[PDB]
C-alpha cells in the first residue's frame, strides 16, 4: 500500500 513506501509511511506511522 502507499504506508509501504517512505513517503506515506512518514504521514501515517501508525500505518
Amino acid at each position: 500500500g502507499c504506508c509501504s513506501h517512505p513517503v506515506c509511511s512518514a504521514m501515517s506511522p501508525i500505518c
